[PDB]
């Protein structure tokens, strides 16, 4: 059977129409068909398949079947193994999909696509057993093992395989598909990390010492010395010195360094303006340092705009905005920008001056916390960010129990101690703020224990309590009960509930620390990619880079590169050979396994018993 | 006798050696400053720090005991954990402290008090020092306070804390207490627990290496303890001018006998390894499958020959 001749588009559509009607793919195709019928022979059509694929990849299946809209039904599929793999993946058939992947040309990209589709469908997950089998798909492992084989083979063709635009997946890069699939374990591969290190250092050699690089950063003229080794490849002298300077000052590591230093400078200036040089409204004018801070934040806004609208390429504006706002650091920045603008606006008026100063203090808090993202560069600091996020989630869930318990205890103690205090603010103080402070050692027994209550001048008159002339007299009717409740609260809260939260923290830390390497390598990938696409200048100076880019656009890649047809075909054949070698080694390993040997021995012993019995009977005939 | 530079490099490679060097330098600087009236207090301060260094130097003798040795390594790794935790702690404390200083004392110009309220007070919150009389308006005393900047700088009266939005200051303090005191402190403690677990898994090996190092260190030391060690030093110098348990040179016959004995021991060890490998389950399975294959082929041939008859 020749699959190239066997699989026509009509045949493929017939296969898509022959879905068992008990699996998720049939339901999804039914929903697509119902939507199409509402908006406007074969039960299902390639339009429905394209829409279903769009709900899992949304960029990869660009005109897989919409190109001709519908293609000729007697025409053979241009990518038969790709189509068969996609069809066998959409319906949770993993063995068949494994076979189709083993016969397919672009296997790393196919495996990453399969892992993405498996996780998205396990998010859909109509059933639960299918969802569990689809959680353990092991396609990212196929991609990782094939790429390990490829990287061990050549280590230079592996990088090109990482960055080349695929032919079977609509010019999508393997790294693009891994990002779409969120394949954290693939990004943690040694080959991917090596390519990331090569991108990180740019023109310099990756073995460059940190001390030499920092010292050359702080002494720019020393870059023309041989202190920093660079990778191979009047007017000439100027050109070569400019080339050396640009190659050093364009590397993502130096851009990162400069951005970190200028962010420290920005925080220092922000703190100076907020704490020492915050002047009255424009009647007495903002200080010059404040205007410098305004310009700095304006350049930050320009950088945000560049990242949200003019990032790297041309897509839908809405798609680019969605990609921008999907990053949590991006929305953190947006919050900081909005807070600064509101603060500045309120500060410009006398009646809102204090509110503006308050909002600006909160904005400094937000910017300083924003500074945290640079810790992903270090293995010992990166994973702790993820730990802190999960631990914040743990705190959020613990807060339900804490709030219920504190409401009960605080209202009971407020009723027992100050039944005649009408003021609501003091009700909430004594009911929640004081019990919360008990957790951290703040136990004011002079307000709770009668024997410790001072002889202060106190009133029982409600009007005098409301007026605030004298503090209310605490009720000591049954003070033993108040003290017993405080003892119980101290035990329960401070030991039991606090250590329940701490045990939750410990479990979270243990779970993240088990996978610390993978998490940090994914973080490092994201940080290196972020600073590789950034302009070489740090804000405020980034205004120069923005102006230069705009002027270049008006007047007139390391990753995701397009290859010549011959080199592309050579790479595809090389990867196919690597996949064949990997599968052959897997088969050989399987054959020599203990279970396989046991099965072979038992079967052959059975055959030997039968044939030896026959031979013995024949001999006994003689 | 080696290269002088090699011996110095070997000396300074030991951390206890550089600890001692720090202690000696501190004592010398302290004594020198103490010799002058204008540097007397600085000399006393440096000598106090030197006592601290010497007392911590005393820790090295704990390697002699199995229950004390490994704890030194645990403490070193835990200090590294603290160093890495300090980045998060410093960033968070800078954010919170500057925000609260701006909210509470926007008119206080003095930088020392800025840094006090921005980092020293939030750090002390971690250890139960929560002065609500400076943060909560309802707990603020009726003390005699000024809003004049000149009077604040002069120090005549304490500055009046700003109570503009005190609910926000209190909410920030509540959030800081939760985040820092529970979350971040227990993140550091979980790091500590992981470090302790990793070292305690290999406690025996670490302590035995420590014991080796300590025994070797005190085997090569002169028999007299300082100050008295001056007598041993003078005796050694006099012996050098006028005129080993480990690392000993053997006669040629005994050396050859030892080499042959070790070769025989290695041969016995390798033979036992080979015998263990042969009788393993996997090897037996491989042998049985291969011989069953051979038996199938040869029995088929024999059966065909019999069927010829
Ligand atoms: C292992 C486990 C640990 C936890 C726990 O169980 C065991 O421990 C138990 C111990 C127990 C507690 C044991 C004892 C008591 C005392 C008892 O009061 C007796 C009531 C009498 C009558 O009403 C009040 O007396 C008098 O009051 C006056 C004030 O009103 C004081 O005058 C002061 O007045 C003014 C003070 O402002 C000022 O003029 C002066 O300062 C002074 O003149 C007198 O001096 C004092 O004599 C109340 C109960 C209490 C606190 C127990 C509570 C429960 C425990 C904590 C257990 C735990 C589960
Ligand atoms: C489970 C979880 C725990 C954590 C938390 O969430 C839930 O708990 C919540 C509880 C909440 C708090 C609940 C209540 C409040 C009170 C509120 O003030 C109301 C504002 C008004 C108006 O501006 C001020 O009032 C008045 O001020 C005056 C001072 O200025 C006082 O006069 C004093 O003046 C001088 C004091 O020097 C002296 O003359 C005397 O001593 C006295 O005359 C009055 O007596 C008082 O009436 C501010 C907010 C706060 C603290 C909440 C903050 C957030 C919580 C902790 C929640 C947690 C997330
Ligand atoms: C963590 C939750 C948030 C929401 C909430 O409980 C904790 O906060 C508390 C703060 C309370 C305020 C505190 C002070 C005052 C001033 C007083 O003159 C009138 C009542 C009012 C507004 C109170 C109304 C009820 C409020 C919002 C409580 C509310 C359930
Ligand atoms: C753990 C870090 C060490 C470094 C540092 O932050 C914590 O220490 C802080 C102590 C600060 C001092 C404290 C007191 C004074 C006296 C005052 O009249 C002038 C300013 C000055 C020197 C301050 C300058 C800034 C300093 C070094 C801060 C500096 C970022
Ligand atoms: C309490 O107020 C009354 C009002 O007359 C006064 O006489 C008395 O001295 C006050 N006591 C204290 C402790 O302030
Ligand atoms: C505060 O200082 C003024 C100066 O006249 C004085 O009259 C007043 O008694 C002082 N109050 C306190 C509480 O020291
Ligand atoms: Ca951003
Ligand atoms: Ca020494």
């Amino acid at each position: 059977v020749n699959i190239k001749q066997f699989l026509t588009y009509g045949r493929l559509q017939e296969l898509y129409c022959s879905v068992s009607e008990k699996n998720l793919l049939h339901t999804l195709l039914l929903k697509k068909n119902q939507e199409r019928q509402a908006q406007l022979k074969f039960r299902f059509t390639f339009h429905e398949v394209s829409k279903v694929l769009k709900d899992f990849l949304d960029d990869t299946c660009k005109g897989f079947y919409q190109k001709l809209n519908l293609p000729d039904m007697d025409r053979r599929c241009e990518h038969p193994w790709r189509d068969l793999f996609l069809w066998a993946i959409l319906q949770n058939r993993q063995e068949m999909a494994n076979y189709f992947w083993a016969m397919g040309p672009e296997a790393v990209a196919a495996a990453l696509v399969g892992c993405k589709i498996m996780k998205e469908m396990a998010h859909l997950a109509t059933e639960a057993e299918s969802a569990r089998s689809m959680k353990n798909a092991k396609y990212e492992q196929f991609a990782m093992d094939l790429f390990s084989e490829c990287y061990s083979n050549s280590e230079d063709r592996a990088y090109s395989l990482l960055v080349r635009k695929t032919c079977c997946w609509s010019k999508a890069t393997v790294l693009n598909i891994a990002t779409l699939a969120e394949a954290k374990c693939f990004f943690a591969h040694d080959g991917v990390q090596a390519l990331l290190t090569k991108v990180w250092w740019g023109a310099m050699r990756t073995d460059t010492s940190i001390s030499r690089l920092v010292l050359t950063f702080f002494i720019p003229p020393l870059v023309w010395t041989s202190l920093i080794k660079f990778n191979p490849e009047s007017a000439t002298f100027i050109r070569v010195v400019l080339r050396r300077w640009n190659r050093f000052w364009s590397a993502p590591v130096t851009v990162f360094m400069g951005n970190v230093i200028m962010y420290f400078a920005f925080l220092i200036l922000f703190s100076y303006v907020l704490l020492l040089d915050f002047r009255p409204p424009p009647p007495y004018g903002p200080s010059a340092a404040e205007i410098i801070l305004y310009f700095w934040v304006f350049t930050l806004v320009l950088e945000e705009i560049r990242q949200s609208f003019f990032t790297d390429e041309d897509m839908s504006i809405l798609k680019k905005m969605k990609l921008y706002v999907e990053d949590n650091w991006n929305k953190c920045d947006m919050v900081a920008i909005s807070l600064f603008v509101v603060g500045l606006s309120c500060r410009m008026a006398m009646s809102t001056y204090e509110a503006g100063r308050t909002v600006l203090a909160l904005d400094f808090m937000v910017f300083t916390l924003r500074l945290i993202h640079i810790f992903a560069i270090h293995k010992q600091l990166g994973p702790k960010i993820i730990i802190v996020e999960r631990m914040i989630k743990d705190v959020f869930f613990f807060l339900f129990f804490l709030s219920v318990w504190l409401i009960a205890y605080g209202v009971t103690t407020q009723a027992l101690l100050h039944p005649n205090d009408p003021r609501i603010d003091w009700v909430f103080r004594r009911a929640l703020y004081r019990p919360y402070l008990h957790i951290f050692g703040q136990i004011p027994l002079e307000e709770i224990d009668a024997a410790k209550m001072p002889d202060d001048n106190c009133t029982t008159d409600v009007q005098e309590i409301i007026l605030g002339t004298l503090p209310p007299c605490p009720n000591i009717y049954a003070n033993w009960l108040v003290i017993l409740l405080l003892v119980i609260y101290l035990l329960v809260t401070n030991v039991l509930l606090l250590n329940l939260l701490i045990a939750m923290f410990s479990y979270t830390f243990q779970v993240v620390q088990e996978n610390a390497d993978i998490f940090w390598k994914f973080q490092r990938y994201n940080l290196i990619v972020e600073y590789h696409s950034r302009p070489a200048l740090a804000p405020p100076f980034i205004i120069i880079s923005h102006i230069t880019q705009a002027l270049l656009s008006f007047i007139k890649d390391l990753l995701e590169r397009e290859l010549p047809s011959g080199l592309d075909q050579k790479l595809m054949t090389w990867e196919t050979v690597q996949k064949e070698n990997y599968l052959a080694k897997l088969e050989h390993e399987h054959r020599e396994s203990s279970g396989e040997r046991l099965r072979y021995t038992s079967s052959k012993v059975q055959t030997l018993l039968r044939m030896v019995g026959g031979f013995k009977d024949q001999e006994k005939r003689m």
